[PDB]
């Protein structure tokens, strides 16, 4: 067994490694976003750019509850990635609705994730989770819930002169 | 006749003088696409220059192909070059419509090119297109897709502010 | 529909997808990797450095795939990412012949997509593979080879001290 | 009594100056340790190195805790500070497994104060402890912990050619 490891109950371990995994789910379906909005029919180099970032901060996200998991002496043990459940995401309103549905189940298995760290007792998660989790989702759900309002804004029969102008004119 | 022609097939060489006029008649089509969309009718300065940096990189095109006619001995024959395929374009999406056909041909003639390289077995072509051209297309088809892709996006009742918006904010 | 494909064949596409997977699954076995070798019973911070350059070189690898899939007007689709070979990886020996096979078999499946490519006739698909992949995975397949010839070297009657001094003298 | 001193708990004030004199215990254990490898006889300038950065890093601990004690308006009340618990340490494994469980002690009694912290609801001790003590601690003990993994690795048939090589080229 390790024996660098205190506090960091068998459940806790379990729900870091189910955290990770969704963490990989999560960079897996950015990355599908990511090259979706690059299609040659879709063409929109901010969202994909937007996207390819998620995908780099959920990347640095179970990169980073990973050199936890291992600092903690932890086992890092490792499920299957499943596909992003969708092979095209339509529009850019909808694809990103289900991207910030994606991160508030982040933030939501985070929460849960807490309140487990809470319950075990185990302080270095608690401020782990805290310290560069829950801030990352808080403002990237909110970035995302502006982006959906604009894109919302946006929407009705100008349809995709609003895509064209929010990916141009936020997205950069 | 040339002492350093080396494997080089007059098949080859024919069929790369071929593809100089057509990279020519490519150029000449992106100069009369440059000198269409900065008419005082027209007055899409970022459509004029994208055209001029297509006629640009194009006459880079034939210029190297002659480059290489030489490298390998061949003789560069010089046929009239046709004249652009229209006088007058008409909106943006019709003209890169026919800009993008014709960069889908350029690429089938040097795929077509390169598929008589492999044919008489002469790897320093082969080399020569896959390093110069090809991924050249592959780039510049896939950017005017997405530039296509978002004209369409930008299409209506109205249509003129897609054009504007799609000159302004895509087309530097 | 898309607009741009141009000589790309289905099978191309969908063993590109397929080659896209294996990337993944690499990556995600590097990672495993990674995080197994800075583990606190295993603590080989440079040996997880090496498998974590590595989960960052496939990862640049299904990434430019993807770029690839995309400017060819194939659609990037997505399959599970199923779980690294083990979750204990044994000793660095060990781990370095699972990489050292993998990485084996991703110069396979590239070997496999080019011979593909090559009777399909596709010189652009040829070109990326050749240009970004076929040179690394043969260079990195050689590197894992003198990594197992020194640690087939330093292994032997202790094991330990030969499996520390690769790590802090190769590995920086 | 103090001005300033508000919802800090008579036994979180004791349990600090308790930890204050732990740190101080283990900064001085940490000086034990440091000028014993340096002792002409051990002779490992690495190892006292390693231990003086300890000592350096507990006395932050000592003199941070005591800063925050005065911030919230406890007393710093100073008891003896114990002997170093060994004057001859043993063999480096020895020694960085003493310092290891010196640390998963402190470590234990950050966890404890911080269920205190927790069950007194105060918010502000809480915040400390994990901003500047849980992370340092579990670093500390993944770092000690991969050196006694290294250290047991290298505990071949020799020991003491192990020992250099772990000075020597982890301890710098």
């Amino acid at each position: 067994s390790s024996q660098i490891r205190q506090n960091y109950s068998t459940d806790v371990e379990a729900a870091v490694n189910s955290l990770v995994n969704l963490y990989l789910q999560a960079s897996y379906t950015y990355l599908s976003l990511g090259f979706y909005f690059d299609r040659d029919d879709v063409a929109l180099e901010g969202v994909s750019h937007f996207f390819r970032e998620l995908a780099e901060e959920k990347r640095e996200g179970y990169e980073r509850l990973l050199k936890m998991q291992n600092q903690r002496g932890g086992r890092a043990l490792f499920q299957d990635i499943k596909k992003p459940a969708e092979d095209e995401w339509g529009k850019t309103p909808d694809a990103m609705k289900a991207a910030m549905a994606l991160e508030k189940k982040l933030n939501q298995a985070l929460l849960d994730l807490h309140a487990l760290g809470s319950a075990r007792t185990d302080p270095h998660l608690c401020d782990f989770l805290e310290t560069h989790f829950l801030d990352e989702e808080v403002k990237l759900i909110k970035k995302m819930g502006d982006h959906l309002t604009n894109l919302h804004r946006l929407g009705g029969p100008e349809a995709g002169l609003g895509e064209y102008l929010f990916e141009r004119l936020t997205l950069k």
